[PDB]
């Protein structure tokens, strides 16, 4: 029930990533990628392990993370799938990078 101090820190990061301050570049990450809606041909063949913020949020709220490294692994997977699928000049890759900079910096500030 009670998050560890490290996971509480991670829950703060999640709240920040979902906050209106970042909404102009965070929105593609709010729900699972809808490959048909985006015309992302073969998305689910190339990306074997989809991830997004609603899934990280559900895992956090259900107290399913066992440690902070698992949280970071999911958030990094979300960004990596984006980079993996898309070309470097795609608008979504720029948005991913802006959001990942928020993540990586705040994650680094996690209490030992």
């Amino acid at each position: 029930g009670k998050l560890s101090e490290q996971l509480k820190h991670c829950n703060g990061i999640l709240k920040e990533l979902l906050s209106k301050k970042h909404a102009a570049y965070a929105w593609p990450f709010y729900k699972p990628v809808d490959a048909s809606a985006l015309g992302a041909h073969d998305y689910h063949d190339i990306i074997k392990h989809p991830m997004d913020l609603s899934t990280v949020k559900r895992k956090m709220e259900n107290r399913d993370y066992r440690d902070a490294q698992e949280f970071a692994a999911d958030v990094r997977l979300m960004f990596s799938n984006c980079y993996k699928y898309n070309p470097p000049d795609h608008d979504v890759v720029a948005m991913a990078r802006k959001l990942q900079d928020v993540f990586e910096f705040r994650y680094a500030k996690m209490p030992d």
